[PDB]
């Protein structure tokens, strides 16, 4: 393999407490005489999924539950195997922010949510309301200095107030979530990034402002708020600002919700360590001096574990934490995160910058959060339309609308290369699926390169299609839908960026019609 045997490469985040986790390494070494090496990546969460795919990586990977189901279904996790006596030692929603399709894949550690840190000395009364921030900002202005500067390069920070007066991600009905509802571009984002963005525009806060610059400023006493979870509480500790923790502001009288957060460890599936993964988050990181050793260093929030969460709770900075974090919601942890989250982070960074209007930016983000979705159902659809004959008599509209328009569009593209389709296709393997999904490989090699167009991305479909027909005529039937996936994952992970640039498949309706 290309994972060393007998030590442990562990991935955690550089935010976050390494060097407390390393030295329960060295703890792990001094028991057990194996090395255990921990190492702070950035980008930690897409660069983990690129090696963990090709059976690289590290054993263990620390970061937040929400990215973890992606992971899963990927199968780069292996399934932890806790026994109930140890499961007892932690509590349920810890674990239960860990389950995904029945089976856990990864053991918690914390629960984080993001809290108002204000310095006492440059404010000692906190403003219960967002709408008071533009004002505090003037006076505060006078005196050399501003009110409120946080991360607005990461929307982890402003979903808080995006998320206040109606905005959510994925809605929860009925058992758990569903997929095709996303509310990025409702009337209370809009309403909570038009805020943001005007207090960018009014001059009250700088819309490039990053994690770095505004710690730095918050920790000098150049501000009198910003907004961080935990993580932060050690370096302010260091700056000897007199600082609180309390409960974030109100947006049009409701409160911000903030995104919760369960800071997880999962163990690689491609990892040849995994027993003494288990015997180090077991036995050693979860125990109350191993994570005391982490809390030292960077604090975590509220521990997944019991015993340290009731000596900990006295923590007036870890009540505050769980005001935010009650009235917040947590993070799903389903595969469409991430491309959610890209969405998300492009539409923030532009509305704030005044590249695109705040409508422009949400109304995008909602084609990117459903653009995997509803880019498969047309070509599954399509392709099963052209391989039965008849129609699935199955916010559904315009998919309609682009299904007839790739029947017309593809039916006579496809008999216009029908000579160069069967020419490509006279070779053809097509024995097991493994072959079918290796035109991946070659799919996304010619597809980076080159002119995009509705031309090529029909083509495409076409020769899908094309194959789709010869799969039901040779009795390969159950081949026709795992083609349709094949071609979904080309067409998104290489053109997703123009997809959304032209209106989602509303552009692919109006360049026809
Ligand atoms: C208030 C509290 C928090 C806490 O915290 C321990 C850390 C984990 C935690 C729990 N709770 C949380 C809530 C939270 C709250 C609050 N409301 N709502 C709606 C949520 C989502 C939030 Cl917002 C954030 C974290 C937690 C839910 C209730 C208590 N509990 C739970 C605790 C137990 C138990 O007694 O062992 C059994 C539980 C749950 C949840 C399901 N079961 C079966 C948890 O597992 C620990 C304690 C002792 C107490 Cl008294
Ligand atoms: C539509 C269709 C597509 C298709 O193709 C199957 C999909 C991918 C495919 C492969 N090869 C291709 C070459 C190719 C060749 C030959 N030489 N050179 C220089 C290239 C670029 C061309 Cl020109 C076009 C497609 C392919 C590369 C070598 C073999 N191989 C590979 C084969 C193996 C292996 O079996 O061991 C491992 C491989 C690769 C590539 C990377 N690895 C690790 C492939 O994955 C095949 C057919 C019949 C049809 Cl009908
Ligand atoms: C393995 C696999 C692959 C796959 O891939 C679909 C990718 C679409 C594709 C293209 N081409 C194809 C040819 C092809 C060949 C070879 N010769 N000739 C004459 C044709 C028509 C065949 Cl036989 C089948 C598919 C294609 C080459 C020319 C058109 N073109 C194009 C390329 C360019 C460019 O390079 O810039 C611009 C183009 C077009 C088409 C319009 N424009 C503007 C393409 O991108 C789909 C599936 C389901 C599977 Cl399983
Ligand atoms: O901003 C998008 C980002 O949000 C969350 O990332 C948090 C992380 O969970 C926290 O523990 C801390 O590291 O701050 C990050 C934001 O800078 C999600 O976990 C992540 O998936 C998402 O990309």
């Amino acid at each position: 393999g290309k994972i060393e045997e007998g030590k442990l490469v562990i991935w955690i985040n550089g935010d976050k407490g390494y060097n407390g986790l390393a030295e329960v390494g060295k703890k792990f070494e001094k028991d057990t005489g194996i090395k255990v090496t921990v190492e702070h990546p950035d980008k930690l969460e897409e660069k983990f999924p690129q090696v963990a795919a090709t059976g690289d990586g590290p054993d263990i990977i620390f970061w937040a539950h929400d990215r973890f189901g992606g992971y899963a279904q990927s199968g780069l996790l292996a399934e932890i195997t806790p026994d109930k006596a140890f499961q007892d030692k932690l509590y349920p929603f810890t674990w239960d922010a860990v389950r995904y399709n029945g089976k856990l894949i990864a053991y918690p550690i914390a629960v984080e949510a993001l809290s108002l840190i204000y310095n006492k000395d440059l404010l000692p009364n906190p403003p219960k309301t967002w709408e008071e921030i533009p004002a505090l900002d003037k006076e505060l202005k006078a005196k050399g200095k501003s009110a409120l500067m946080f991360n607005l390069q990461e929307p982890y920070f402003t979903w808080p107030l995006i998320a206040a007066d109606g905005g959510y991600a994925f809605k929860y009905e009925n058992g758990k979530y569903d997929i095709k509802d996303v509310g990025v571009d409702n009337a209370g984002a809009k309403a909570g990034l038009t805020f943001l963005v005007d207090l960018i525009k009014n001059k009250h806060m700088n819309a490039d402002t990053d994690y770095s610059i505004a710690e730095a400023a918050f920790n000098k006493g150049e501000t009198a708020m910003t907004i961080n979870g935990p993580w932060a509480w050690s370096n302010i500790d260091t700056s000897k600002v007199n600082y609180g923790v309390t409960v974030l502001p109100t947006f049009k009288g409701q409160p911000s919700k903030p995104f919760v957060g369960v800071l997880s460890a999962g163990i690689n599936a491609a990892s040849p360590n995994k027993e003494l993964a288990k015997e180090f988050l077991e036995n050693y990181l979860l125990t109350d001096e191993g994570l005391e050793a982490v809390n030292k260093d960077k604090p975590l929030g509220a521990v997944a574990l019991k015993s340290y969460e009731e000596e900990l709770a006295k923590d007036p900075r870890i009540a505050a934490t769980m005001e935010n974090a009650q009235k917040g919601e947590i993070m799903p942890n389903i595969p469409q995160m991430s491309a959610f989250w890209y969405a998300v982070r492009t539409a923030v960074i532009n509305a704030a910058s005044g590249r695109q209007t705040v409508d422009e930016a949400l109304k995008d983000a909602q084609t990117g959060s459903d653009l995997y979705r509803q880019s498969l159902e047309i070509i599954s659809r399509y392709l099963r339309e052209q391989a039965t004959g008849s129609k699935d008599s199955k916010a559904g509209a315009a998919g309609r609308r682009a299904l007839e328009t790739l029947r017309r569009v593809g039916d006579g593209v496809q008999r216009n290369h029908e000579t160069a389709f069967q020419g490509m296709l006279r070779k053809l393997d097509i024995k097991n699926e493994g072959d079918v999904k290796s035109f991946s490989r070659v799919m996304v090699h010619v597809f980076k390169d080159g002119v995009t167009n509705w031309g090529r991305i029909v083509t495409l479909i076409s020769f899908g299609a094309f194959v789709a027909k010869h799969l039901k005529s040779v009795n390969q039937e159950s081949f026709i839908e795992p083609l349709a996936e094949t071609i979904t994952d080309v067409l998104v992970r290489t053109k997703r960026d123009w997809l959304v640039k032209q209106r989602g498949w509303d552009g692919f309706v109006e360049f026809f019609h």
